[PDB]
């Protein structure tokens, strides 16, 4: 990657080329398009899922879940036009992006169409009812995780432009549970670790140690980040990463924080995250031997309305933990409360 | 680092924040300067050391010799204008950046010395008082390895500028054997990474499956690179590493190759070295199972300048590892001559 | 133009003064628009071209079409508030920019602007190319082209809207809706194209590189489809494609094999001929085609209906009475 | 050529991928830069052509002087070390850059050398003994033009960087009377036309005719234009071209200017020029039918300072055809001066 | 601020880290854009106005309108779901940023022509402040808040000054005021987008001591720099100037076809006058009493102005166009 | 200046056309050269100077010191070739470049120390003048010239000033000061490579209006800006302060090792003393009576140096090191 640069300290500018790790997440323009594949091999790969058994598709990433959400009426039509009932819906992401078992097979036989591209003004089809394939939407009973499709898609090659850049998709080839490496990236130089994808941006640093000390989830996957875009694979140990493996978080050493264990009761149904460490305003947390033990991540205002403001820590170090939600400020795991009861306040809604 | 680059296939321009990894090797712009303590403190400490014991010094990067050189003198006039019988000759480097098995410990109680900073008008000494601190070299019997110092430095800031930086060197608080991490960095996306270094820079990339594909070494070092600043190393066997553990290649699994093993005894002597997977001009390199097993490296060219056509391995994968240097063209340890009698070829200096 | 580049390569960036030939089929922002005169010069211009014979218009380029699609409604009203009883009809496109032998004037039971080949209005009492750029807005996120009329009749493409550059060892021939790319591997020879249009307008010598001693029988785009008049615009061992799949509209020239098969040169094969699709009208995919006196990798056509090659190349194991060929005047 | 651009009114920007052709007459600083094939190779075509005849070397641009003038010493270090006897002295250029009839042909054999670069290993050679080798200079009958070389280099490729790049040279295989083509662009937009090179930059535009309208020589080569890299190249009459073809001028019809023709005496004896339509300062041109017929171009001003105030031409159209040189303000082959004589004032030295 | 620049010559390109001062008037795309806080807090501060005795606010800048003008129909919803009976209507300037007397206070004709409804003793006015500045290259972000107190100065995190070798500037969104020295210090040029009455800064003002506000050719009334760069030999400030007119362009010259001469008997000082008549008679002779040439040339949408010093000798003052602001 | 820029915050790139100052102490190049108007003309300046009775002359800027010194053995081939009975030699400056009382008026000591035979008091003191600049990239020349009458001002070609936001700075070629807004305006920096004595013009300073003398933490003997941005809170000017360094280093921190508390029994304001005793021996215990922390700093070349506010506490005064100038 030719070009040019200026330092943290903005005290050097060099140019050069090689390989420039840039935020996603705060993108600076607009964001990524992905395109699929064509109206008629889509259709047809639903159509033969369908008869397969699987009763809907759940996303992976939230540009999926655009794409499925742009091209829902295109694949309508298409349908329609084969003279056959099936109906595509598609929902929205709510929290985190949950994972099926099933997947979409490249199909062959493809069905009958004309274009190869996407939007033409096409007829709103009348829902034929009695069969349905639900895309994302909430979790339901009658077409549950386990016979939905997910992890299917790959990227095969990239767009042109500066501000409006479009990905083509492809189907995979068999089933993974890793997440596609085609969208993540990972750096380190002098003192300043990352790893990045379209929707992660977990910065690491050293002072006296090398911790995580920022991370900006704009949403919360569940595939694994792969070893091969991953800094300092070697001797880690699952119950000392902060962000879960469950989570897509990285199989890091720099994906650690002293005092800490792995968060896996933290509020991840929010979706869209910042973890900081720091003091959310209007709260005290003192380090004393004589508290409880972990439990799940607390919110420090009642449902009411009420500001809980002291806490105390066991066995962590200040800073304390603190994500950024959208409704309010959370704790970690190990700082518990003692101004206030723990009955009568808001814990994180995940399955402990 | 804020800035904008164009990507590897030149159909995209993006802008933003991250960390941009700069191929050193290939500058674009005049090469880094070291920039030591101050003559005092280092006078100081050169003759503490030579009080305690130590001989000489070992340079670890190829930037550290220049210094040395141009601080020689200021060091010579130092220690005779503070009435001291010693000398500092500073050597060139030649083949490895051979270990050295001491180190120099910070100074208290500095020398005497009108400036702090280096330049200033002096005086020659004579090259006297019959003892001597050699500063690198040829490899001598009166100053052996056992009794010089060795990775005693470290970066404790940079400088300024676009053409032409600055770097402060200090002293390390302990001893180690793992190269200044500060020096150094690490890159991946889509598909391809680096490891990068001053002296350094070793490319990967995925064509079915991740392995090295260049290597551009400017200078021979032997401490470790740091598993801070490594991609993918969990569960490498030292066996496979490509560039060997002891010549500070990562220990990761893109320093890997297919049908090929460590290169313990390449033409690493030279010290230039550009790694890169073909064929020499006007050679050829054939698969065969009844070639003979693996040995040091052997040249294309005989001593008395002949070329050498006929080449097999027994059971590596083309194109053939191949060494290019001053010398000439060089193959991997598993290419063997099948036409010119290999007992009267130029083999690898390199011990075996 | 003043800025900075980084070369094909991408081991330089140079920043200077001179001239940024840009790529306009893949404008990295939104296209450009059309703007004529006014609603009422209009009006008048295609009632007194009505009056005298004209029954229609051919548009020159894609954006053209654009252009009176949006305008047809309101040159509309006021050619039925005057009185006068005639109704514009407009039209998509659908394969070339086919030619008229008309042309509207300055002004002082249907009219019927691009659409399908009908024998009531016939392209000879049909006007075309007759408008002209009077200048420019070419920048970001919005860019607006102001037209006028043309004042004599010409078979030249309008010249305001085109491009050419060498430099090294690459050259191209730029245009609203062309981008011919040629380069030199121990010869100069086109290396691709990117015709987001086919038009039929003659491309101007003034915008040509290389343009002596040019044979009509060796340009791969022909001129009556408005190619180069140059010598970078040949490939060796190929001829005019005079017969070709020109009736997509949309067309992607390169050079290699269509996946799923292969092209080998032997000299017992049918002689040149109209280009064929590699799959029938069932869809069955022909895996044997070969060449008499071509050269490798083939001539290839990537239209949005599937794979074809040239003129030169031929099947062997399957009979041409079963496959489609280019549906152009032969 | 990825980048960005400011359109010519300054009121835009537009970025994209095409191809970027930029003025290298005016750019600041020095741009581009030879560099020779090696010490070994050039000292041996030396004496391979001196064995044959050629007693020199013509230069076919102004950057290839410099590099003639800046290595002339590493050749006098391999011929003196190499026994045999034979001095290499490298003048300078005066006016027009003219042309030879011999050439070098790449070395069969090679000269013994121990570095693969320039720069080392010289002290004086002080040796010469009257076999000289002149590398452009005067114009001497010693060694005419009939007997020296010219027009055998061409590039090998480009290198990298910002401000300077090197260019790699090497021998051409067969003689030729064009320059080289890898050295020069053109490019046309709109309504502006340029003809570029490394030493040419002739600007052209439409002003209800496409013609000529500013050029700009810092050397006046004699090679000819391809005309692969030659717009509008048909029907052209080598009795118009403004620019004439024995000098590089473009076998283009935006090569012209209405009534005027061929200037094949003008002042290009000068080297550096600057093409302009205009008056120069304080002089008065008229278009009368009784002036003289065509002529050699002339100074404004007499050596003793007489300024010449009344001219005309025949068949002209104002604004006239001026050159701006080192001494003065010229005029074309069309316009005769009504005040004084072609007798006391000052032609152009190119005659025929 | 890290980076390069390529001098005024054109000959040297230097780079180095310190200070760049940025035209905003003369942009290739639009550069800055103010954003607001909250959709409910900027309805209860609305509300609460209302019911504390004010009827609309009057725009600081040209960036302030727009952004009200963006946030005017959320505004309504809003204050619609809340159920209420205010209605806010986000109208348009006509020339002069004229001052409001009250203001906003932190937990409804906005802008428009001038109404004896809604007087400007009881409305709103410079109220908002920069809190932050955005990210990005193109389209950065301003963020906006209220303020505690109550001010006349403009907002201080939008200004800017820089001088070097003999150039000096003062700039801000709207202003671009240039200077030189040429045997003495004194104006250049100016181009105004907007006209705003908040007074400029002293902490963002070049030489600022010795100053007499009788100088001044931007007044200090008009958000004129308190600055003898703001200074023009032989001039005084030009209160009754076309400041009506919106946007301008100060500059010294000459309009086509005209032309000023020196004589003490000419006509005192007065209000501005339009080289144009009513009909549009263009008049080609004027005159002066003790101005220094170029004379100030106003040029806008009308064409031309000249300065309060340049009256017409071959015309007579019963047929001219006069600057609309009164004394 | 056209270019680009990426701001302090580094989360922005801004492009366009305006001022751009530059720190030049900190180059990014080669520093400037200066170049004398003649070689013969300076030797008929010299003759009738010292005809005129004076013995010399001294360097206002470290760059005109070095061009002395390159042409002093020229103008002295010079003298020699007419055969003048005259000698000129091009001594060193450390410390204060101080002021001479005389003028070298168009058609013999330079620099050195307190010498008392040429007394300050008859040596010609600031009579060059930038004229023209050049071009470069890598290197640029300075073209100087003469003075046409006496001025205790410092050239204001070579000066800048800028501000923007809440950053100001006022720089030159060997001055780099730097001010900042943290709910007040106070100098945040400095970095001297010479101490001058003539004076900043006030063209070229922001916020020149109502500054006492007595506040400038900079002297305005010692070129210190006439502005109010020359301000830090809790102190007074800095007149007895280690300026016979030469080259310092202003910065409000703590100097290593070393403790500050406020208490009132602190002793009066006195000479500055320096963190180390005559000997070597640390003192690691100060107080001040009314100062802000952190405390005022020069970081000197030979060690760390405190304002004249600062008064140690476990350590005598009596035997101390203490500043050289007007003690």
């Amino acid at each position: 990657d030719t070009g040019c640069a200026v330092s943290w300290s903005g005290k050097e500018l060099k140019c050069g080329s090689g390989i420039f790790v840039i935020d996603n997440v705060h993108t600076w323009t607009e964001q990524y398009k992905f395109q699929p594949e064509s109206p008629a091999r889509l259709a047809s790969a639903i159509l033969n899922a369908h008869e397969d058994g699987v009763c809907g598709i759940r996303s992976t990433t939230r540009l999926e879940n655009i794409m499925w959400k742009q091209i829902t009426n295109e694949l309508n039509y298409v349908l329609w036009e084969g003279g056959h009932d099936l109906t595509v819906v598609a929902g929205d992401v709510k929290g985190v992006l949950s994972k099926g078992k099933r997947a979409l097979a490249p199909p062959v036989n493809d069905l009958k169409y004309s274009w190869k591209t996407w939007g033409k003004a096409k007829i709103f089809t009348p829902e034929a009812k009695n069969s349905t394939f639900l895309i994302d939407g909430p979790d339901t009973s009658e077409c549950p995780n386990e016979r939905r499709a997910w992890n299917f898609l790959e990227v095969e090659d990239y767009g042109f432009g500066m501000f409006t850049t479009n990905i083509w998709m492809k189907f995979r080839e068999g089933s993974s549970e890793v997440c596609d490496h085609r969208l993540m990236s990972a750096a380190i130089k002098d003192q300043k670790a990352v790893h990045a994808d379209m929707g992660y941006w977990i910065e690491s640093s050293k002072n006296q140690t090398w911790q995580i000390e920022k991370a900006s989830l704009i949403e919360v996957k569940t595939c694994l980040w792969p070893k091969t875009h991953t800094l300092w694979s070697n001797g880690v140990l699952e119950s000392q990463m902060l962000i879960p493996k469950a989570y897509a978080g990285p199989f890091s050493q720099h994906n650690y924080r002293q005092g800490y264990a792995t968060q896996t009761v933290g509020p991840w149904h929010l979706g869209k995250l910042e973890i900081d460490f720091g003091e959310c305003p209007g709260t005290t947390v003192t380090i004393q031997e004589d508290c409880d033990h972990r439990g799940p991540s607390l919110r420090t205002t009642t449902a009411s309305g009420k500001l809980v403001t002291q806490w105390c820590c066991r066995s962590c170090t200040m800073p304390p933990l603190r994500f950024l939600g959208e409704d309010g400020c959370w704790y970690g795991m190990e700082i518990r409360p003692l101004s206030e009861k723990e009955e009568n306040m808001v814990k994180s809604q995940v399955s402990a």
